[PDB]
């Protein structure tokens, strides 16, 4: 626990520590192998986003019981490459970053599972599976989106969702041109044991070539032995997931719905609008599983493999609501993630051989600023759990989408080999940390 | 060393790690006493600021040999308190934040060494000196400015530089009303062995009461046994500093000039103005010591003391140039600090009983964004060491001054007790960390 000790107005009352950490920390260090790994990604979840969520939901002196509880921490850099020059491109997108931690190679913005030369490289999930480990890939995004796609698809543009877009935009990748296929087709080939998220829509396309031609990708999935679920009760009734019967959960047509609703930040909104309180999203049907519920089932199913498992969990819409300049949506998706993280830590603490990592793909726009701020972008005032006003500012785009930022950001870990996130590292080190911790080749 | 391995375009070439860190970090873990501490603060130096500076000066895959080299890292919270309510104020100023790590108690914005009830609390410097340790206080700001002033002064507003402003803004601290006096008067009473910075201007005022009434604060210093220096050569030639002959250096009227010149960011500056390369500041005379040089003399003089020393070093103008939306200024001052950090680490590695800590008082405005960004605030394109463009954005104030932000930010450390900065901590923990490390009371 790292909440404030007591009365934050008094001496020592805002302390998060109760005693010397040296012994505890020594004891947090083990370089025995990891049997399992859970990687949780908050898309766009930089320190700022963590801090704003913490402040709103738990109070400034509060503590995220998942997010904030990983004891080994550092900062890592997630710059991409300029595709022509090979030089750094200081602000990555989700595809280049996800490619870095999943393959160990930098690449250009938009690219999945390929380097700047457009050459494929195998992913941590593929190398898990090859070693006979169970594999999970979970996200609140449409499953074609960069973050989950990067683990199972090798394509020259992240827009290559299915056959249609792939033919037009990744001709080199398209099945009918002899390539590996669209992101959705490659996802079906990769056959992780557990794949849960949104993105049903693209499954309605029919393949233009290959063994399942003329059939929707949904049909292909059924033809190939996959159990399809599409809501929380059907997911919960699944009793196994393996190579003979892999699980594919499709819980929405595009992105899964956000947990909280609030208004969009506006010009001078912290000055001209009253403070806001977020509310649970009245549009999110109770029958859509949450990210922690997706995470439960995935852990439950994968932990059955005696050899071990690799699991990626993405809180995808932190980023998407940060783009939308929607503090409540943004914060709620961070709360959402913290719940999934608690699940992971609770399994990992009891199992004892599980390395859990929590970070983001890149930083974002949202800034916490003073209540009287007069800023040129979009702002909004929030009433926090402390009963004070926090203002959030989105000040880096005049267009309709607040943009990523280049700042290094937090990475934290618990479990075997967690030492390797500490100090300054690069996103590509995380690939090798994962590879090594599981003893893969 | 945590530079990129090799060819950042190739598998594994952006890695910062050369192998498994578990055993190295184990060996970084000592709970034996610290004999000395050196605390370096980059004012306004958030993770974004570090990143921008590294990107520019060392390249994206580069490594600050000082700043980036401390092996035990975490993230800390620095929210202040509303004076009336006692609730968190999510964006601190430099006075509340420096009060927190220097006394271990939160306070309101603009307060120095006092809590929200205006009650004094002892500082780590005062406590060091009482235990017989040598003490230094160094900064590129005027020495009355919040960050250095917090170690030696107790006032209700940070604006109470000398007798003149203290009588009218901090009437309860004014000497003529029976208070402890202005920041400058209290600074002189506290009598650190070594005190170096700017702020000569205020020493020209005359005291309104007390033993040295009717004399200038400069004459008071002389009369009280202090050796006064005003430039690098005179500073170089000092051979001792102690309670009989304490050292006070005053190297500028107000703030010391910055190291680098470049133009101010402007609206659409990344688009309408060409890329900038920073150059050295023609206004900074060579006779002005640098922060590293100040740090050198300080370390050398203070290390005479057999029992130990406490030293704080502030790269103060990272913040001020962030305020002024001036990337070359901001970056130059971060490079300046990295040098002073190198001095400190070199000294700690050789002496081996010294805890060194590098952090910031709070986060700031500057954001690294994409080259074609169209932002509503102030931007600028810069040519980095990698021969690529980085754009920087200042997007949270339509006034002449860009504003602090509340994100938690990096704290890093090296030496005995440095475990206590790892994970999530509060800025007030840092006080207690320092205190227990030095066995103080
Ligand atoms: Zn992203
Ligand atoms: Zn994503
Ligand atoms: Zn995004
Ligand atoms: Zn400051
Ligand atoms: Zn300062
Ligand atoms: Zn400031």
């Amino acid at each position: 626990n790292r909440a404030a000790q007591g009365d934050i107005t008094a001496p020592g009352g805002a302390r998060r520590l109760t005693g010397d950490q040296t012994a505890a920390l020594r004891d947090s260090l083990s370089d025995k192998p990891a049997k399992n790994i859970i990687l949780l990604i908050g898309d766009g979840m930089g320190d700022s986003e963590i801090t704003a969520a913490r402040n709103y939901a738990e109070g400034a002196g509060g503590f995220f019981k998942g997010i904030d509880a990983l004891p080994l921490t550092g900062q890592y850099t997630h710059y991409a490459l300029n595709k022509k020059t090979g030089k750094p491109d200081y602000v990555t997108d989700s595809a280049a970053s996800a490619t870095a931690w999943s393959t160990g190679v930098k690449t250009y913005n938009g690219a999945l599972g390929v380097d700047i030369h457009e050459k494929d490289h195998p992913t941590i999930l593929e190398m898990a599976k090859a070693a006979g480990l169970a594999t999970g890939n979970v996200s609140t995004a449409e499953l074609q989106d960069a973050t989950p796609a990067a683990l199972v698809a090798h394509v020259t543009s992240r827009k290559c969702y299915g056959p249609s877009a792939t033919s037009e935009k990744c001709p080199g990748n398209a099945l009918e041109k002899g390539g590996k296929g669209s992101i959705t087709e490659q996802l079906l080939n990769a056959r992780a044991d557990v794949t849960l998220g949104g993105g049903a829509k693209t499954f309605a396309e029919t393949a233009t070539a290959g063994e399942w031609q003329g059939k929707t990708l949904r049909e292909q999935a059924q033809a190939r032995g996959y159990q399809l679920v599409s809501d929380a009760a059907s997911l919960n009734s699944v009793t196994e997931a393996n190579q003979q019967k892999p699980l594919l959960g499709l819980f929405a047509d595009g992105n899964m719905p956000v947990r909280w609703l609030g208004p969009k930040a506006t010009y001078h909104g912290n000055i001209d609008k009253p403070a806001v309180t977020c509310t649970p999203n009245p549009q999110r049907n109770d029958s859509v599983p949450t990210l922690a519920q997706m995470t439960d089932k995935a852990i439950e199913l994968l932990s059955k493999n005696e050899k071990g498992f690799f699991l990626q969990v993405e809180g995808a819409s932190i980023d998407k609501q940060d783009h939308a300049a929607n503090p409540c949506g943004q914060i709620g998706e961070t709360v959402d993630l913290d719940e999934a993280v608690q699940r992971a830590l609770e399994f990992a603490k009891k199992e004892g051989n599980t390395l859990v990592i929590v970070t983001a793909d890149h930083a974002h726009a949202s800034q916490i600023v003073a209540p009287d701020t007069k800023a040129p972008g979009l702002t909004q005032a929030l009433n926090t759990k402390d009963g004070a006003v926090m203002v959030m500012s989105y000040g880096n785009s005049e267009e309709d989408s607040q943009e990523h930022t280049g700042s290094q950001l937090r990475i934290a870990a618990y479990g075997p080999h967690a030492a390797n996130v500490v100090g300054l590292t690069d996103q590509t080190d995380l690939f090798y940390t994962m590879k090594a911790a599981l003893g893969l080749k």
